[PDB]
């Protein structure tokens, strides 16, 4: 069967802390007052919630209200416990309150409001300096949650709010987040397709915080190369083939061999044989201003098949790519 794996950092976080820290099922929710909030406009709806802009009438402040759709009671308590555990952490969205919505009869999570700058505007105009600056801010959020024994598992651009005017960033939507317990087998049906780590794509369940570092590398590659998304799979199988056309099939086979993973036989007809490509292949006159030897070296250290070989968030923060960032 598969060779077991454990993170190379923060393995003992959930053993050192008390059971009440990670046993989200035993957590008792402290309910706020729904009457303190007035919904202003619907901002969006995903598979698990409807999101609104609202006002806290007790202090007249703007808030964001996430009304959860009826789902397994386990997923709800998990998100709340993770949000409370991480509250106050650098660049972590602040959970301000939990109320029972009178209409849905489900919990409604109230967050601090972030004036999110238009995604297209950010993607099209952030500078090389700005990309390094915001990447450093995301790393502060990731190292903080990992150090707190939690993996986000849904790192993608739509989960990173940026108020560019105030140079403020928040990592949001902790609905797919989980506590990391060494030896635990997790569900591989996490993260959005283009951000899924090879571990998920080859159905290796004993993954860890390093999955977030792969997703972070996908975001960086898309930004600096002006290719959105970087690995553009038509499905979860074609997603692995798209990665293999860049990183090569020989390192893919070394990875699955290391962990005694057998690829799903449906890959026989679609994978093929691909050499590893040099990152300079993706450089051109329309993205050269965002590329540097430091950027390519950093990307190379995130986008590795072997989850145990990727930079951790804390190691990533001392990479030369961030030397130019004012600290
Ligand atoms: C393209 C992702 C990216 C890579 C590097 C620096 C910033 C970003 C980024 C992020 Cl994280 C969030 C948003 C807004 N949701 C926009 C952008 Cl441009
Ligand atoms: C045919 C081809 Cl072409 C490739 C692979 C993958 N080894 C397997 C088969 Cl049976």
């Amino acid at each position: 069967g598969p060779v077991p794996s454990r993170a190379r950092v923060y393995t003992d976080v959930n053993t050192h802390r008390p059971s009440e820290y990670w046993d989200y099922e035993s957590h008792v929710v402290e309910w706020g007052n729904q009457d303190d909030y007035q919904l202003v406009r619907k901002l969006g709806r995903g598979k698990y919630s409807e999101v609104f802009e609202a006002i806290n009438i007790t202090n007249n402040e703007k808030v964001v209200v996430k009304i959860l759709k009826p789902v397994a009671a386990a997923k709800i308590k998990r998100e709340i416990k993770i949000l409370e555990n991480l509250r106050g952490g650098p660049n972590i969205i602040t959970l301000a309150d939990i109320v029972k919505d009178p209409v849905s009869r489900t919990p409604a999570l109230v967050f601090e409001h972030v004036n999110n700058t238009d995604f297209k505007q950010l993607y099209q105009t952030l500078t090389d300096y700005d990309i390094r600056f915001y990447m450093y801010e995301i790393l502060k959020a990731l190292d903080y949650c990992h150090s707190m024994g939690i993996m986000h598992r849904d790192v993608k651009p739509h989960n990173v709010m940026i108020d560019h005017e105030h140079r403020k960033l928040r990592l949001i939507d902790w609905g797919l987040a989980e506590f990391y317990h060494p030896g635990q087998e997790y569900n591989v049906r996490v993260a959005s397709r283009y951000f899924k780590g090879p571990e998920l794509l080859v159905d290796y369940q004993m993954y860890d915080y390093s999955l977030d570092m792969w997703s972070l590398g996908c975001m960086l590659a898309s930004m600096i190369f002006r290719k959105e998304p970087f690995f553009h799979g038509h499905d979860n199988y074609d997603q692995l083939v798209r990665i293999a056309k860049v990183l090569g099939t020989e390192d893919l086979y070394d990875y699955i061999d290391k962990y005694n993973i057998e690829l799903d036989p449906r890959f026989n007809d679609i994978l093929g044989r691909h050499s590893r490509k040099r990152w300079e292949r993706f450089v051109h006159s329309e993205n050269q201003h965002l590329v540097s030897p430091e950027a390519l070296d950093f990307l190379d250290k995130l986008l590795r098949y072997d989850h145990q070989s990727r930079l951790t968030a804390r190691e990533a923060m001392e990479h030369p790519y961030f030397y130019t960032v004012v600290k």
